């Protein structure tokens, strides 16, 4: 079966771990336990194809160069109530594009914490940025699990399209 190496990137606190844990364990992590590095495996069925997801959950370096080279697809995560994390997105995309020496790298823009009321990043703002990059935009909530499977499965489909 096909294996997909996915990397979850973004500013410290956007919900990279909570999104990953919701995907893998169907569990919401309320606590804020900072990540050094953690990878997870999950067998899933996407478009009738049973495949293996190998997901790397990163810290919000030679180690960074290595996983960006290895990573087939990237979830660029920001929190919808955090303008600073949205402003950070281009820095992550720039690092990945530089390491992979490609303007065509499978990526998905993820607007997390969509369950929270005081939103500072509009859907239009996020959609316009994702459109300028030629990538999908998915609104997610690691709290309710809204859009979690969508973000990861969409990334897998972007990888399938690329190859
Ligand atoms: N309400 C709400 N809270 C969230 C959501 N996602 C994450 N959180 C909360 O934000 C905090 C940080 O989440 P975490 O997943 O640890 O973020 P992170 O980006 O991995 C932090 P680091 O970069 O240090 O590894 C946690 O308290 C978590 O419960 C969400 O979608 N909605
Ligand atoms: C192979 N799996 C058991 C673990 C795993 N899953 C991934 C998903 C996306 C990208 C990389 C990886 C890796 C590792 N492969 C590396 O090159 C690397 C560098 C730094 C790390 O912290 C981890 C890895
Ligand atoms: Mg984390």
């Amino acid at each position: 079966m096909t294996e997909y190496k996915l990397v979850v990137v973004g500013a410290d606190g956007v919900g990279k771990s909570a999104l990953t844990i919701q995907l893998i364990q169907n569990h919401f992590v309320d606590e804020y336990d900072p990540t050094i590095e953690d990878s997870y495996r999950k067998q899933v069925v996407i478009d009738g194809e049973t495949c293996l997801l190998d997901i790397l959950d990163t810290a919000g370096s030679a180690m960074r160069d290595q996983y960006m080279r290895t990573g087939e697809g990237f979830l660029c995560v920001f929190a919808i109530n955090n303008t600073k994390s949205f402003e950070d997105i281009h820095h992550y995309r720039e690092q990945i594009k530089r390491v992979k020496d490609s303007e065509d790298v499978p990526m998905v823009l993820v607007g997390n914490k969509c369950d929270l009321p005081s939103r500072t990043v509009d859907t239009k703002q996020a959609q316009d940025l994702a459109r300028s990059y030629g990538i999908p935009f998915i609104e997610t909530s690691a709290k309710t699990r809204q859009g979690v499977d969508d973000a990861f499965y969409t990334l897998v489909r972007e990888i399938r399209k690329h190859k």
